[PDB]
């Protein structure tokens, strides 16, 4: 979203910095599983490492948010 979580939403989250909701360069994100050190995760980046029961889901790059595997999520 980054609306209201702007900045973080809930303390729960990677980066979790003022500066997402804010004009400062270098953070693009403050949630999400795609999101590092405010960065975007860039895209084949796994939000989600699969285990047996689980299934990899990769980043888009471009999004904080873990997009869901086409291939079953």
């Amino acid at each position: 979203e980054a609306g209201e979580e702007c900045d973080c939403g809930t303390p729960g989250n990677p980066c979790c910095d003022a500066a997402t909701c804010k004009l400062r360069p270098g953070a693009q994100c403050a949630e999400g599983l795609c999101c590092d050190q405010c960065r975007f995760m860039k895209e084949g980046t796994v939000c989600r490492r699969a285990r047996g029961d689980d299934m990899d889901d990769y980043c888009n790059g471009i999004s904080a948010g873990c997009p869901r595997n086409p291939f079953h999520a």
